[PDB]
């Protein structure tokens, strides 16, 4: 096939790792420059292996790596492989989005899978720590199985962690064989995610086997599979906009048995299980004595589909199908009139979650959805380089000015388009309401300087992104927020737009990455814990004051962004060994917005992870957190002073009285104050240690608290899972939740809360 005319293709390649030594590392492959031929007849495994492993990046043997990105482009055509293309780390895969190309397995294809993004050698030992696999896209293929035999293939090993997404692929597989049909597109063992989106499932025994703590995965369908979704293990999992066609079940979450289930819950919501056998598969009761099998159903079509909930254990239909399931809830409840203070286990329908128009989609009545803009129709003459524009990217030259002057200049038929390097950042940039910004492979933008953004208490926006009031549309993606060395007074991307149209104004695979790497000065060398001491809280250790505040009037609709702080150094030589960040705040919502997130995380912050003050009209699903795991060496009352002007939590007062004083004050997983209408639809809030020390493990007592409700704050949590927080769930000062009442496989969890 012709080349497509993509502007990815074509467009000029002038990026480098600014901390990468090598002045000839190259980003960009295109896989035919490295002899593929792409006719489905030359065998091009080597071709392809050798585009992603050229200029010695991170394979075996090494830990992590963030100074060897690389952008792997497949022209259109038909790959033939017969043994796995192996994803090195931090390596995007990224097929012609006009025209996906296929992935074709040999029909003596051996190996992992077509696509392996963690290898496991020959001793059984992953290459990459599964949940450090960090920072990855798969997208825009269709990846063909039916020549291998029925009983073999595997489509993608999928085992990954944060800031990864799969994107645009179709599986095809073989439909022969029966139960010795043993094809599956997605193979996922374990792993700490992520993103899936738009993607196509077409005959095998699975569409996908899935493992992993926790996923969002939306817009996927199955057509003809046995099992569309065989769910082996997780501790939470979101799935939206699912549509199930013609397999014999939808759902498998039954595995391990009534006495043993190892999936510890799931979500599925504004899907359609469509003349299908069972809708899902459960081994849940609510006689049981934990929580694990929690399911959570939210507007689900069941055409065609008899038996909507089995319990496989007893046999017995538990929801009959041919019907549209408002809402249904397996596991245990509290709030209101069902759950009341002391919690209820519950296994039935009941009435709808209405929620806020401003959240919709008008056409589908859906919760609102959009993924990462690939700018297929837009034209090579429309991207305007930001080193063709007089920015550096080379992590030392001051590029305010530059990237300011850009901005201010840009049309909005133009792209922004930042070339993969290091942008220092001196003083506040003024984002304008109507623009496009899109990167090469997750360029850093870093807030640097001596001055300007180090006052914790005077902070000030890295991005501000709008002036307050305005309306428009802003879209980012591909993109890296930090520090050079510690700013805490930077607010990394302050959000004052409000997008004119639900999904005009958001990002898209961009994350705030707070120490850890290569530029950020926050190393293993400056940075390495030292438990057994009074922690000294170095100056230099410091992060940012926060890392978004979408502010009241501001209105984003997030997909896949992780707000991380580092807990352990990123760059091979530190073996991944762990060090101390001070970030003051995660993501702090105010406003009408709407937001939407989408896949987003946010981790290791000292006063909160997420917190919405009043705030109207979030949807979040799912969430993730953690907290710093030097606390409570500080605890979280240091080193960021209480500031109102932010509703910071005043864990001084807030634990005055606490009958679990010793670990009471830490970061919130959640906080809201004053807030209605916020949706979450599945959570993994966790606490792992107490100063790095995992005794507490035991007794579920790293924390005290996890989630704080405040001022009659309307927070409606579905899938809220915890692990090691003594109270998973405070309302108006008073623990309601507690992990004891609500044991599950390894975390606690709650189906549903009624505010
Ligand atoms: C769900 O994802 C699929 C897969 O990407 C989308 O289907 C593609 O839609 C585009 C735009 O219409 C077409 O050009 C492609 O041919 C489609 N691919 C396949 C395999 O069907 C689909 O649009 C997405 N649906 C929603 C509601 O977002
Ligand atoms: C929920 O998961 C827990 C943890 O896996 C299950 O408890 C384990 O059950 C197995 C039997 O399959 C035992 O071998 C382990 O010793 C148990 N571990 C613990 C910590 O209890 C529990 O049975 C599951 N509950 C349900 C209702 O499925
Ligand atoms: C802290 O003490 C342990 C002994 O339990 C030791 O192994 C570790 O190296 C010490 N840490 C530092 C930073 O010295
Ligand atoms: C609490 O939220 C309401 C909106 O329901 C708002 O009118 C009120 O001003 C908020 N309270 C404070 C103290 O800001
Ligand atoms: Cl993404
Ligand atoms: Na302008």
């Amino acid at each position: 096939q012709a080349p497509s005319g993509w502007w990815l293709a074509n467009i000029a390649r002038q990026g480098r790792p600014a901390f990468n030594p090598d002045p000839n590392y190259k980003i960009f492959r295109n896989v035919k420059d490295y002899g593929a031929v792409g006719d489905g007849v030359t065998d091009d495994t080597a071709a392809i292996n050798a585009a992603i492993s050229d200029g010695n990046r991170c394979g075996q043997g090494c830990s992590s790596q963030t100074t060897t990105p690389a952008l792997v482009y497949f022209p259109p055509g038909t790959y033939l492989v017969s043994k796995p293309i192996i994803s090195y780390y931090y390596t995007q895969l990224v097929g012609d989005a006009i025209s996906p190309p296929t992935l074709k397995a040999a029909a003596n294809f051996e190996g992992m899978a077509v696509i392996d993004a963690d290898p496991y050698d020959e001793n059984g030992n992953n290459w990459w720590t599964n949940q450090n696999n960090f920072f990855r896209q798969v997208r825009n293929f269709v990846i063909d199985l039916t020549a291998m035999p029925f009983e073999v293939g595997s489509g993608i090993h999928w085992q990954v962690a944060q800031a990864t997404s799969l994107q645009n692929i179709v599986f095809n597989m073989r439909t022969d064989g029966g139960d010795d049909n043993r094809q599956q597109g997605i193979f996922m063992d374990n792993g700490s995610g992520g993103l899936m989106v738009d993607l196509v499932f077409n005959g095998g025994r699975y569409g996908a086997f899935f493992g992993n703590q926790q996923f969002t995965t939306r817009n996927l369908t199955f057509n003809n599979c046995k099992t569309a979704i065989f769910m082996n293990w997780n501790w939470a999992w979101t799935f939206q906009d699912v549509k199930i066609n013609n397999c014999e079940v939808g759902i498998d979450m039954s595995n391990g048995g009534p006495d043993g289930q190892t999936v510890g819950s799931v979500l599925l919501l504004d899907s359609h299980i469509t003349n299908t056998g069972i809708g899902i598969k459960t081994a849940y009761d609510p006689a049981q004595p934990h929580t694990n099998g929690t399911l959570i159903l939210d507007n689900v079509e069941m055409t065609g589909t008899p038996i909507a909930v089995q319990n496989d254990a007893t046999g017995t239909t538990i929801v009959d199908g041919n019907q549209k399931i408002a809402f249904f809830a397996q596991g245990r409840t509290y709030g209101g009139s069902i759950g009341g203070t002391s919690g209820k286990a519950v296994q039935t329908t009941e009435q709808a979650i209405v929620k806020p128009n401003v959240l919709l989609d008008p056409a589908t009545g859906k919760v609102f959805t959009r993924s990462r803009p690939q700018y297929e129709d837009v034209p090579v003459s429309s991207f305007v380089s930001v080193k063709a524009n007089g920015a550096k990217g080379d992590g030392v030259t001051d590029d305010t000015d530059a990237i300011q002057a850009i901005f201010d200049s840009v049309t909005p038929e133009q792209i922004v388009y930042f070339d993969h390097g290091a942008y220092i950042i001196t003083k506040t940039v003024r984002v304008p309401p109507n623009i496009r910004i899109t990167g090469e492979a997750l360029p850093l933008i870093l807030a640097g300087g001596d001055s300007f953004f180090k006052d914790q208490a005077n902070p000030k926006p890295v991005f501000q992104v709008g002036q307050p009031g305005e309306r428009g549309r802003v879209e980012m993606s591909d993109l890296i927020f930090g520090t050079a060395g510690p700013q805490p007074g930077a607010i990394m991307m302050e959000w004052n737009v409000a997008g004119m149209e639900p999904g005009a104004a958001g990002l898209w695979d961009v994350h705030t990455r707070i120490g850890g790497y290569a530029g950020t000065q926050l190393e293993l060398e400056q940075c390495a814990k030292n438990p057994n001491i009074t922690n000294p809280i170095k100056p230099e250790c410091f992060g940012s004051f926060l890392m978004l505040h979408v502010t009241p009037g501001g209105s984003a609709y997030l997909e896949n962004t992780w707000y991380w702080v580092a807990d352990h150094a990123l760059e091979p030589e530190a073996r991944d060994q762990q060090i101390d960040v001070f970030n003051g705040r995660g993501v702090l919502i105010e406003g009408d917005g709407p937001v939407w997130g989408w896949g987003t995380s946010s981790e290791h912050s000292v006063l909160h992870n997420y917190q919405f003050n009043n705030a109207r009209n979030v949807f979040l699903a799912l969430i993730q957190t953690e907290t710093p795991y030097f606390q409570g060496n500080p605890d979280a009352t240091q080193p960021f002073t209480v500031n109102p002007n932010f509703a910071d939590p005043d864990f001084a007062t807030s634990c005055t009285n606490s009958p679990n004083p010793e670990q009471c004050k830490r970061a919130w997983g959640v906080r809201a104050i004053n807030s209605t209408d916020v949706f979450i639809y599945g959570a993994g809030l966790y606490s792992f240690f107490d100063n790095y020390d995992q005794e507490c493990l035991k007794t579920q007592s790293c924390q005290t608290n996890m989630v704080s409700l405040e001022g009659n704050s309307q927070v409606h949590l579905f899938g809220l899972s915890t692990k090691a927080s003594v109270n998973m769930l405070t309302v108006d000062g008073n623990a309601v939740a507690l992990d004891a009442d609500n044991r599950n496989n390894f975390c606690a969890t709650v189906a549903w809360f009624q505010s």
